[PDB]
């Protein structure tokens, strides 16, 4: 897999589990950890032997917001609680509402 670009939605392919993240550049992503925390951390960290994938889904539908502003967002929120749980669902909500607004 070549480098994503800023703003690419990274989709990771647990056993039972689909994580997401955003990338952030580095080989940094954003994403929610448990204690949900937002973390900054390293993709190869992150998915460990797990494949992985970006998948920008809704493309077809919506364009991304620029560049600057899903990182500013993106980094805002790092280290910030969320009021949700992880499933593979809120999950893949989180990074889709960094990359396309909040709708």
């Amino acid at each position: 897999i070549p480098e994503p670009k800023p703003g690419d939605l990274i989709e990771i392919f647990r056993p039972f589990y689909r994580h997401w993240a955003i990338y952030v550049g580095d080989g940094y992503v954003v994403h929610l950890a448990p204690p949900a925390i937002v973390k900054k951390e390293l993709l190869y960290d992150v998915a460990g032997s797990d494949k992985y994938q970006v998948n920008n889904k809704h493309d077809d539908k919506y364009s991304p917001l620029p560049c600057s502003k899903i990182i500013q967002r993106a980094e805002e929120l790092v280290g910030q609680e969320v009021l949700y749980k992880l499933t593979s669902e809120n999950c893949e909500h989180f990074v889709n509402e960094l990359r396309y607004g909040v709708a």
